[PDB]
């Protein structure tokens, strides 16, 4: 009989990591969410129900979990005994308090011959840079699931990482360090009504990038020559807070600074999804990070992004898959992405171009199995791109093994534009690249056995609430040497047409943030 002085489900509900017979259900009791949750230091019973209908007359599964202080009174339920490829509704009750109703959906039975799948993927939602209008629109989509590919939170204090179009909202605290700091930052982001609606609408498959801990971290090495010892404690705090706020299974429970997040599942026989973790195990960025010429350092063949175990696990999944599609749901730019010239190349040291030997091992394995059904989903870069993936990244004449869809950010970077100052140059230098756009939004994918379609769903602005969404462009890939085909293209009403931004602005703006952090320590 817990009683509350304020409505406890301030962060809503969520579901995730669906399998054919179960799904994770999530909530958190947080009546005062930005001040640590406002809960007493005792375990609180939370009842849960799963039904076939939204009025809960046809309940199929129910139980009681004990929400505990040591996990910020979060609740993770693995609701099993469910049927495959079926929509369910779920809700929680604590004392007399009722959560919002959530909607979810189990996967098809393994090997089921499913004709179609629709999903969206998102990344990069800097709270200060704009409103979450993208998620208002996403919540109205008809999707089987959603992927989040990282930067679900950012770690900064206020007035540090400042958008070109202004910081319209403000982080709740100084730069986040402790478990409580991370919990409160997750609560700030998750309090947004639009994000909560998108969570209540679909099951999510999440994976993190850098800003869930700190900018451009690499395994246990923080950026800018900061302390490794302090960073390891910080990673443990960040990983715990992430678990507490995400609909993950119990095998993802962290143990100190370590946490199993990479994982695999198949959507019938249509698509095999490898959800990667390119932060937790990676070697340090070469050449002091940033955008630099390649070097013996960056080209060192021992350097890894995935780590040895994840690499082998991935090869095992790719080699044994009989699905129509093999998908890498991951964080960072995979295709060749030269910012310089052929003679004097310049590459992102934090992207796959910074880890070329690791990329070679993945491509060589894909070549060895003769695959041409590989799709890579990406975030991080705060703009939309699409590329044909060739078995030799230097030869457009080489065989196309797949495609990469790089999604823009939900908000990071501000209102943006259709085109930037360096767009024509980069496209010229990188002819495998078929698309650039710099408006905020997300990517919607529709998959059938012989065709993959990606729609880029974008808005003219995020600095004010209420922008309309449109499909800027749509591409289809059909597993042949013609690669990506543009099937739609529309100009965005009310959007800036061309800015003077260049890719280096993202690195520069993150470095200005760090400088401001240092100045604040006087
Ligand atoms: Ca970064
Ligand atoms: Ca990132
Ligand atoms: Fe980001
Ligand atoms: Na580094
Ligand atoms: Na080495
Ligand atoms: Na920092």
């Amino acid at each position: 009989a817990p009683n509350f002085s304020s409505y406890p489900f301030t962060l809503g509900v969520a579901s995730g990591d669906p399998l054919s017979d179960s799904v994770v259900l999530w909530t958190r009791l947080a009546p005062d969410p930005l001040n640590g949750g406002g809960m007493p230091k005792q375990a609180v019973p939370v009842k849960w129900e799963v039904a076939k209908d939204e009025h809960f007359r046809k309940i199929v599964r129910k139980g009681t979990e004990m929400a505990k202080p040591s996990l910020a009174h979060s609740v993770h339920v693995e609701a099993d005994g469910l049927e495959p490829n079926k929509v369910y509704y779920y809700r929680f009750k604590t004392g007399h308090e009722l959560s919002p109703v959530g909607k979810t959906k189990t996967l098809p039975a393994p090997g089921a011959n499913v004709p179609q799948m629709t999903f969206a993927f998102a990344s990069c939602q800097q709270y200060e840079h704009g409103y979450y209008t993208a998620y208002k629109h996403m919540a109205k989509e008809k999707l089987d699931l959603v992927f989040h590919l990282g930067d679900y939170i950012y770690e900064y204090g206020p007035n540090e990482y400042v958008s070109k179009t202004g910081n319209v909202r403000t982080h709740n605290s100084a730069e986040i360090i402790t478990l409580q700091d991370y919990r409160n930052r997750h609560a700030q982001y998750r309090s947004d009504a639009n994000l909560k609606a998108a969570h209540a609408a679909f099951p999510w498959v999440v994976t993190w990038d850098d800003h869930e801990v700190e900018n451009n971290y690499a395994n246990k090495i923080p950026e800018k020559g900061q302390s490794v010892e302090a960073f390891v404690l910080r990673r443990a705090a960040a990983y715990q807070a992430y678990y507490e706020h995400m609909p993950l299974r119990i095998s993802s429970l962290p143990n100190g600074p370590d946490m199993q997040l990479y994982r695999h599942f198949t959507y019938g026989n249509l698509a095999s999804f490898n959800v990667l973790d390119t932060r937790q195990y990676r070697d340090d960025q070469a050449n002091n990070d940033g955008n630099k010429p390649p070097s013996d350092e960056s080209r060192n063949p021992n350097r890894t992004l995935l780590g040895k175990e994840q690499e082998q696990w991935l090869f095992n999944n790719l080699g044994s898959s009989t699905a129509h599609w093999n998908v890498l749901a991951q964080q960072i730019f995979f295709a060749k992405w030269n910012f310089g010239t052929s003679a004097s190349p310049i590459y992102s040291m934090d992207s796959w171009d910074g880890y070329p030997a690791q990329r070679e091992r993945v491509i060589n394995f894909i070549k060895s199995k003769n695959l041409n059904n590989v799709v890579v989903l990406t975030g991080d870069v705060h703009a939309s791109w699409a590329s044909n993936l060739h078995v030799d990244f230097e030869k457009t004449s080489s065989k196309i093994f797949g495609a990469e869809f790089v999604g823009t950010s939900i908000t990071s970077g501000g209102n943006g534009a259709d085109k930037r100052a360096d767009t024509d140059q980069i496209l010229k230098e990188n002819p495998h690249i078929q698309f650039f756009n710099d408006y905020r939004g997300y990517v919607r994918c529709t998959v059938t056995p012989h065709q993959w379609k990606a729609d880029y769903r974008v808005m003219p602005f995020v600095t004010e609430p209420g922008a309309a969404i449109s499909t800027r462009a749509s591409f289809v890939y059909q597993k042949d040497q013609t690669g990506l085909r543009k099937v739609s293209s529309t100009t965005i009403q009310g959007g800036v047409k061309q800015s003077d931004e260049v890719e280096e602005d993202r690195f520069f703006s993150h470095n200005k943030a760090h400088e401001k952090q240092m100045i604040k320590k006087r």
